[PDB]
């Protein structure tokens, strides 16, 4: 069913249909001597597509665009990066050069610049406080508070009851919170609680890495982060 690392080589991207006009994109990348799968989202908006997150690299992101053209046949016109790390902004330059308007919060843009990563072109205002929510094309963007990073955004597709958590949400098989160098472990469970409270009708929850599931990914994440912190 849902692709895993073993089934996607680095440089290749698969799409997985979640709902009508909602797909995840799955790519693999080598980081610090380990290969990991990574998810982002694609949402139909009329005869155009909104992309959430790059495919983690310029080559992967070019492969992503090529795979979208083959499988869906509609142009990607806008993209949003959900935090400042390279699984999320790496490839923005490819998108921009391809004519895609790239967006992120001012905080993500600042952090990306400070870290030497690619920087989305446009700022998304109205997301500076925990609980803030803004409409963007066919999705709602939500800032739940600091979790995996201080700037992390989550994305809800109202038409499909699909919640894309990015790296603020962990898959059910996870036993740890993973890379926590930029994380706020004290706040993270509270940030997840905000998501739970704001999107109780969510039917599918997609983590930044790994298998989609139901609403239980949220509580599981809070539990793992709490147990991580000890
Ligand atoms: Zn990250
Ligand atoms: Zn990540």
């Amino acid at each position: 069913e849902y692709p895993t690392v073993n089934e996607i080589p680095v440089g290749e991207v698969r799409l997985y249909q979640i709902a009508d006009g909602v797909w995840s994109h799955i790519a693999t990348q080598s980081f610090d001597g380990a290969v990991y799968p990574s998810n982002g989202l694609i949402v139909r908006d009329g005869d155009e597509l909104l992309l959430i997150d790059t495919a983690w690299g310029a080559k992967n992101t070019a492969a992503l665009l090529a795979e979208i053209e083959k499988q869906i046949g509609l142009p990607v016109t806008r993209a949003v990066s959900t935090h400042f790390h390279d699984d999320r902004v790496g490839g923005v330059d490819v998108l921009r050069a391809a004519g895609v308007a790239t967006y992120a919060s001012p905080s993500t843009r600042r952090l990306a610049e400070a870290e030497g990563n690619e920087i989305p072109t446009h700022s998304l205002e109205g997301l500076s406080s925990s609980g803030d929510a803004v409409r963007f094309g066919p999705v709602e963007l939500f800032y739940p508070g600091a979790a995996h990073s201080t700037d992390n955004l989550v994305v809800y597709v109202p038409s499909a009851n699909v919640l894309y958590g990015g790296c603020a949400v962990l898959e059910l098989s996870s036993t740890s919170a993973g890379n926590v160098a930029d994380a706020d472990l004290a706040e993270w469970p509270t940030s997840v609680e905000r998501i739970q409270k704001h999107y109780p009708e969510a039917e599918v929850v997609i983590p930044g890495h790994g298998l989609p599931g139901g609403l239980d990914l949220l509580q599981h994440t809070a539990n793992v982060v709490k147990a991580h912190k000890n």
